[PDB]
């Protein structure tokens, strides 16, 4: 992974208030599910897969990495296809309005992440940013009967976010942005269940730094501004570097 290494400077305030978001939620419940969760190491994580966040913009993303490990744990009998449909669909409705007050906990959390994911971005971000979930949800019902399940696609989408730009929405569609942010998930696939593959690893990291150069020309082709040669190039550096090499140092 030629990439740099980098963490938050805000990385251990992040961490020490981790816990106050799934606990006023009613995510964790117990002082045990509590050191569990801070066993897994999730606002460290963050801070790698966001480093040019601070403040609330990482608080968010922090939460983020919290939500998705306390709700793929809910899938370790469910997890073996109506069962598990059932529970996505209800975590799913927060994207198309409020949720019932019935609703579970681990749905109004989501609901709370995707409220402030959301607050500040232009609606068609929102509603690429919506799709990504489904999909994410989309492949537990799959699974249960993995370029989704991994979820890397709203991690790089929260770097967005987090880092208040947007890359041009014409640029994320590019043929050449879809193979990049591929590699980022088949990159993270890999290394979750190594946890010939680092062969894999390898060439489709070098493959990632061909794809990478032609950006330059890309940026022409789609004709960007200023500005937007700018968020492209944050995107490229701050959300699909960021998750490539977050997940390495991670583990
Ligand atoms: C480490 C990792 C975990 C994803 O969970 P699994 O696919 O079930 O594998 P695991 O049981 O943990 O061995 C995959 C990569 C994680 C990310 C790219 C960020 C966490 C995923 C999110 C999805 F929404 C964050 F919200």
């Amino acid at each position: 992974i030629p990439l740099p290494g980098r963490q938050s400077p805000d990385h251990a305030r992040a961490e020490a208030e981790q816990l106050a978001w799934p606990r006023s939620l009613g995510l964790i419940r117990s002082d045990a599910a509590a050191e569990r969760h801070l066993r897994g190491g999730y606002a460290d994580l963050a801070s790698r897969f966001y480093p040019h966040a601070t403040g609330a913009d990482l608080d968010l993303g922090v939460d983020l990495m919290s939500w998705h490990f306390l709700f793929d744990d809910l899938f370790d009998p469910r997890g073996e296809p109506e069962d598990t449909k059932q529970l996505t669909d209800q975590v799913a409705a927060a994207l198309d309005g409020p949720l019932p007050d019935t609703a579970p906990p681990i749905a109004h959390g989501f609901a709370d992440i995707w409220r402030r994911t959301c607050e500040g971005m232009t609606p068609a971000w929102c509603a690429r940013s919506a799709r990504h979930w489904r999909n994410y949800f989309d492949g537990y019902v799959d699974e249960a009967e993995r370029r989704h399940t991994i979820g890397v696609q709203p991690t790089v989408d929260l770097a967005e976010r987090a880092g208040r730009f947007e890359v041009p929405h014409r640029v994320f569609d590019s043929a050449v942005m879809s193979a990049m942010l591929q590699i980022a998930v088949d990159v993270n696939l890999l290394l979750n269940d190594i946890a010939h593959m680092q062969n894999e690893v390898r060439a489709r990291l070098e493959q990632y730094l061909l794809l990478e150069s032609c950006l330059p020309k890309v940026g022409e082709i789609y004709q960007l501004d200023t500005a937007e040669r700018e968020a492209l190039e944050r995107y490229r550096t701050d959300a699909v570097r960021t998750v490539i090499r977050g997940s390495y140092d991670w583990h």
